[PDB]
């Protein structure tokens, strides 16, 4: 058999109020989910997911190919250089069933000063014609807002379990400047599946992605009720079972960077599994120039010996460094 992963359900309400031994046992929570598996569901979180999917499901369902053309990426459409980042991600019917629509920051406009300086990694949102998806550009704010509220009380949560003050990771991250981005993928139910959307695993598993690390300092995830993950451990990789209620949380490569590997980015990859289900997953970036100086909790004195690495030099490299050992999404 592929065993079970123990992936924790960790009630992280009290990270948004002031009862400060109850955080300090949230994070004793997170501490011992992210020196196991790696992966935790945070549940009591406050957003309406329901509310989330549905609205993800008219978007994905409604959209035309015209549309799709008008908002993709440079990937898909030649005409536009600027979005690397922000747009839709095109499927191939026969070929790629996955697509997604990706958007940052709703802070940066043209008159953004990361905008207005051209500044790698920072783009100005593309969205769909209002009247034919009417209150979808709203929701896609307002979510952003939502998960990136939850995301700062997350990072309240971990910077705790390291023994740091609450706001050493989340002091970083502001509605200004942060990078993080939500994707909003579709996996479709395709009858007859197209053999060049699966991927089969040196261990003969059947794969929609393979195996990566996120990059992020911490993933914020969203995924309706079809079991599809996998996490890497010394004896293979486990399932972890999915739950349409809660976040499920990891680490990304940051965080190892910064940790000394204390908190590993979990190894993970997708299943294959031939039916419709929705992954919006909420990167958390920090600023393009945001620098933590690493540290490692084992040794009593705290010390690294690692260089510290500036947030937007480590996505550039991350994200160009993901497209190619896993292709374009
Ligand atoms: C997180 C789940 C999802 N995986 C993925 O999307 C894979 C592995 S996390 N990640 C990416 O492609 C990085 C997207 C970054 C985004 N465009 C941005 O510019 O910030 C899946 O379900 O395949
Ligand atoms: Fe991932």
């Amino acid at each position: 058999s592929v065993s079970k992963a123990n992936v924790p359900k960790i009630d992280v309400s009290p990270l948004f109020g002031d009862d400060q031994a109850a955080k300090m046992r949230v994070a004793q929570q997170i501490d011992a989910a992210s020196r196991d598996t790696g992966f935790f569901y945070a549940v009591n979180h406050g957003i309406n997911v329901q509310r989330l999917s549905q609205k993800t499901k008219e978007f994905h369902m409604s959209i035309t190919p015209e549309e799709k053309w008008d908002l993709a990426i440079r990937a898909y459409n030649k005409e536009h250089q600027d979005q690397v980042r922000a747009g839709y991600y095109l499927s191939i019917p026969g070929k790629k069933a996955v697509e997604s629509f990706c958007y940052l920051n709703p802070n940066f406009t043209p008159d953004h000063p990361r905008i207005q300086a051209k500044t790698p990694t920072h783009e100005v949102n593309v969205w769909p014609d209002e009247t034919k998806h009417p209150g979808f550009q709203d929701f896609a704010e307002q979510y952003y807002w939502d998960v990136f509220g939850l995301s700062s009380a997350l990072l309240k949560g971990y910077a705790l379990a390291l023994g740091k003050e609450e706001n050493f990771f989340a002091r970083h991250f502001k509605p200004d400047d942060t990078l993080a981005s939500v994707v909003l993928i579709r996996y479709p139910y395709l009858d007859p599946y197209p053999e060049a959307a699966i991927k089969t695993a040196a261990d003969g598993t059947k794969l929609s992605f393979e195996w990566h690390e996120d990059v992020s300092l911490i993933t914020v995830l969203y995924q309706s009720n079809v079991q599809n993950l996998q996490v890497e451990t010394a004896a293979g990789y486990q399932d972890i079972e999915a739950d349409d209620t809660g976040y499920l949380i990891n680490c990304g490569s940051y965080m190892a960077h910064l940790t000394n590997n204390y908190y590993k980015a979990p190894i993970h990859r997708v299943k294959w599994v031939n039916a419709e289900r929705q992954s919006l997953p909420f990167f958390v970036n920090l600023g393009y120039d945001s620098v933590i100086d690493p540290f490692d909790p084992r040794e009593p004195n705290g010390k690294s010996d690692r260089e510290p690495l500036s947030y937007g030099d480590y996505l550039q490299n991350g994200l160009v460094s993901l497209i190619n050992k896993n292709g374009q999404t």
